[PDB]
């Protein structure tokens, strides 16, 4: 028939709510996930939402005749202050569809054009790791975020954030990081957000004062779009500054920092990485046609986004009454919620093997099923920075693997912090250097 949904313990009034008393929410509902299967709802006083885990089920949800991205409490809390640009817009609001017509130009051709100031900082991480004195390590994610940044402010902007200048993390990340925070402990609220907010705008206007007096921001001021013909305006624009500097850069120093945390902890995967680094990146630094041939490099990163895909979870709402599945009734507007580290969990897909890493699973990706992998989430409201993500990481990892030689020196506890994306935090390395001459 039609089932009752699974759902756990309620507490009166509190409903689900005592049961993500935590600052690792993604964490916590894998847990109720693994307990109670593909599918069930959850509620928090005034809201309610239902988690999916299985490829079955979320190949239905990315049905975008039946379902469309919604905001979570997560991204309303973010709309503040990225407003109406791509990431924080609902598809029905007038600057979604526009500006990404008006972008998506920006984003393999582009990236031709974006490969030697992606080169330029690539450069600068591994200097500052050349430069390390032996008593020295590390900091993963922090020197991971300073090249992600670096890299969307010089190729989205043409600005140089100058992050490797500093030995504690930009003014603009620190922001970052406690209105994300903020917007995510807000979330286990039954019951400094605007200095932070202030401080990200603060820099929007350093950038625009900058342009003023062919990249992201040349499409921004002066492209227009092949359907209404209309151009951003300044408000939405602004919008689109402080959305690609946080999208832009967090979720691929996530995605940096696990996959050479994965490495470490596989010393044989590290082995065959290095390996054909070596062999493939033959001059001083890498040509756009060499980081294409890093084909066991960006199988080491999709791999790592299969575990921990570092922007976790989207969200979906019916856009009319329908069933689920065969079983589970909706009416229009229920929200959905797909938890990315689960599907790639699935055993009916991924066999019963799922936590080891393993590279090798993407040796031939023309066979991995349709929604069975989704860290760049699904359908026109999928990641527009794949690419750029993607090259950059395979970019980046490819030059540390040929210059360096990594030891997990303190034998690292992943320890995952949520900031509604995903990072190794305290994750620090030794890196000796093979003493290979840059360019
Ligand atoms: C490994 C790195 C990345 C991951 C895992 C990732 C993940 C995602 C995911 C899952 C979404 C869908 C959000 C949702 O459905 O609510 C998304 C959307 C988006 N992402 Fe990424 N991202 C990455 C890198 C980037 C980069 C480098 C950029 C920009 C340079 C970027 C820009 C965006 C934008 C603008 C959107 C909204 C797209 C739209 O709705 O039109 N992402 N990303």
């Amino acid at each position: 028939t039609i089932k009752e949904m699974p759902q756990p313990k309620t507490f009166g009034e509190l409903k689900n709510l005592p049961l993500l008393n935590t600052d690792k929410p993604v964490q916590a509902l894998m847990k109720i996930a693994d307990e109670l299967g593909e599918i069930f709802k959850f509620e928090a006083p005034g809201r309610v939402t239902r988690y999916l885990s299985s490829q079955r089920l979320i190949k239905e949800a990315c049905d975008e005749s039946r379902f469309d991205k919604n905001l979570s409490q997560a991204l309303k809390f973010v709309r503040d202050f990225a407003g109406d640009g791509l990431f924080t817009s609902w598809t029905h609001e007038k600057n979604w569809k526009k500006a990404h017509n008006i972008l998506l130009p920006s984003f393999q051709q582009a990236m031709k054009g974006y490969h030697a100031m992606m080169v330029d900082i690539a450069v600068q991480l591994v200097q500052k790791w050349e430069r390390l004195n032996a008593d020295e390590h590390i900091e993963v994610p922090e020197d991971m975020t300073r090249l992600t940044l670096d890299t969307i402010g010089l190729c989205g902007f043409n600005y140089r954030f100058n992050s490797f200048y500093r030995d504690q993390p930009h003014p603009f990340i620190t922001s970052m990081v406690r209105a994300l925070d903020e917007a995510m402990n807000k979330l286990q609220r039954a019951n400094q957000f605007q200095e932070d907010i202030k401080v990200m705008n603060d820099l929007v206007d350093k950038i625009i004062a900058d342009r003023k007096a062919d990249d992201l921001l040349t499409h921004m001021l002066n492209g227009k779009d092949p359907e209404t013909g209309e151009p951003l305006d300044d408000e939405n624009i602004r919008y689109q500054i402080i959305t690609f500097l946080i999208e832009g850069h967090e979720t691929t120093s996530g995605l940096l920092s696990f996959a050479l945390y994965f490495l470490v902890k596989n010393p044989h995967v590290l082995q065959k990485a290095a390996e054909e680094a070596a062999r493939v990146l033959v001059d001083p630094v890498p040509s756009y046609k060499q980081v294409k041939q890093l084909k066991y490099v960006g199988m080491v990163l999709n791999e790592a986004l299969r575990l921990w895909p570092t922007a976790p979870a989207f969200s979906l709402y019916a856009k009319e009454d329908t069933v689920l599945g065969g079983e589970y009734p909706l009416e229009k507007g229920d929200e959905l919620m797909v938890l990315i580290p689960q599907l790639h969990r699935d055993k009916t897909i991924w066999g019963d093997d799922v936590e080891e890493f393993r590279p090798e699973r993407f040796e031939n990706p023309s066979a991995i099923p349709q929604h069975a992998f989704k860290p760049f989430g699904n359908g026109q409201r999928a990641c527009i920075g794949q690419q750029f993500a993607l090259h950059e990481a395979t970019l980046v990892l490819g030059m540390m693997l040929k210059h360096f030689d990594f030891e997990d020196h303190t034998n690292y506890e992943l320890d995952i912090k949520e900031t509604l994306t995903l990072k190794p935090e305290g994750f620090v390395v030794k890196a000796k250097s093979k003493k290979i001459p840059l360019g």
